[PDB]
């Protein structure tokens, strides 16, 4: 196991998060490589401890550094986004910015109605019961990533098979994730080759033309952010999805969507609060002592962030137990916050717009298939959800 605390059969937070908020907000945590870090639970101190200058990412690559997970994985490369910190992530930073502005998001999004169309249309045109997961929400982000980079639909497969072995770190040896990699770092290498200079408009071009017109990026950034980007948008999107969709159908909130379409938008970000796939975030080193609203952090003692954590903190969103697709106030950081806030996230927010949009669309009368405790669930703090959503109409 790679879990928090105690794996959990479902979506429900550890019961430790409510104890620490209430009564050791800023206390160490034994990580699953049996290293230890300072958990910040309450949502002052995650959202200080995420955009703070005085933490360092690239501070966490050092030899003796903790490190969350046992064994020497691929968050090691110094050459990822989330392992830098200015003056290089600033650098990197800015290119995506641009690449990711909302004028060139907008871009991409009959992209992403037609990818959805398609793998709604096939779900509601073929047998039930059928897996939700499967048949949509685990094809529709890596499809459309596929689109945005340029990738061959007949590629896909790999794509989504080399994602899920270098990110399932107790499902697969070392060996095995690391040929994944050199794979997928191959065939991207690859892809580029085919695709500079031919004039696109894809996602793989504007970071292509990073590289070569702007000389913004170097070429092991150019390959190592394409690699990232189609991971992050595959898998931590298909979480959320899925353990959304399951949300909804089980509250029974599915149908107000259906009923009142309006509410769709304050239903992505609830879902994104309540249904954030980490239960906790990559360590932020202190380069000195660091104030937080609820103590003090000493030089060079990690801190683990919970995001989901801070997402049911009382103080800033009231019930927070409580899903509610009419919430008004969502201030969540799912998506983080700071100098390393997603780089997607208006990508993100689009696709899981667009999924509920066209699923409550096409499939009104969609509902469980099961009852919701036969559903069997990943367990690891750095990515939970759902194995299958069984669905009928
Ligand atoms: C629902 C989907 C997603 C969620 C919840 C999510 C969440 C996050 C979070 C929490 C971080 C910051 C981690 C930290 O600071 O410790 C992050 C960073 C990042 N995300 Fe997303 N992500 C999602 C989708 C995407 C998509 C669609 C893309 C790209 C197409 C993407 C690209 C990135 C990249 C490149 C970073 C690193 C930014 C940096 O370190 O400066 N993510 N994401």
């Amino acid at each position: 196991d790679s879990a928090i605390f105690t794996p959990r059969p479902d979506g429900s937070p550890p019961p430790e998060f409510a104890e620490r908020r209430a009564g050791a907000p800023l206390a160490p945590v034994t990580m699953p490589s049996g290293d230890e870090a300072t958990l910040a639970v309450r949502y002052a101190d995650v959202h200080e401890v995420l955009t703070s200058p005085d933490f360092s990412r690239a501070a966490l690559l050092a030899p003796e550094a903790p490190r969350i997970l046992p064994g020497e994985e691929f968050g090691e490369d110094p050459n990822a986004l989330t392992n830098m910190d200015p003056p290089r992530h600033t650098r990197i930073r800015r290119v995506l910015a641009g690449i990711f502005s909302p004028r060139h998001v907008k871009e991409w999004h009959p992209r992403v109605a037609a990818m959805t169309d398609e793998l709604v249309g096939a779900v509601a045109t073929g047998e039930r019961p059928v897996d939700l997961v499967e048949t949509f929400t685990l094809p529709l982000p890596i499809q459309i990533m596929c689109e945005l980079m340029g990738v061959p639909a007949a590629d896909r497969r790999k794509f989504q098979l080399w994602t899920d072995m270098i990110i399932s770190s107790t499902a697969f040896t070392a060996e095995e994730r690391i040929g994944a990699a050199g794979e997928f770092t191959g065939y991207v290498s690859e892809l580029i080759e085919g695709r500079r200079g031919t004039g696109g408009d894809a996602l793989i071009d504007a970071l292509i033309e990073a590289h070569e017109d702007g000389e913004r990026l170097s070429e092991a950034e150019l390959v190592h952010l394409t690699v990232m980007l189609i991971m992050a948008g595959y898998e931590t999107t298909a979480g959320v999805l899925a353990r959304g969709l399951l949300t909804l159908l089980t509250t029974g909130q599915y149908r107000t969507l259906v009923e009142e379409p309006a509410v769709i938008p304050t239903a992505v970000e609830e879902i994104l609060r309540y249904e954030a796939p980490s239960d906790g975030g990559l360590l932020r080193m202190p380069t000195k002592d660091v104030r937080l609203p609820s103590g003090v952090v000493g030089e060079g003692q990690a801190v683990m962030p919970s995001m989901a954590a801070a997402n049911r903190d009382p103080e800033v969103f009231t019930d927070p137990e409580t899903f509610d697709v009419r919430r008004a106030k969502c201030p969540h950081l799912t998506f983080g916050q700071g100098a390393h806030y997603c780089a997607g996230a208006n990508l993100a927010r689009h696709e899981l717009q667009v999924a509920l949009e066209t699923l409550t669309r096409r499939l009104p009368d969609l509902r469980l298939a099961v009852e919701p405790t036969e559903i069997e669930w990943r367990k690891g703090l750095l990515l939970r959800g759902p194995l299958t959503v069984p669905v009928t109409w």
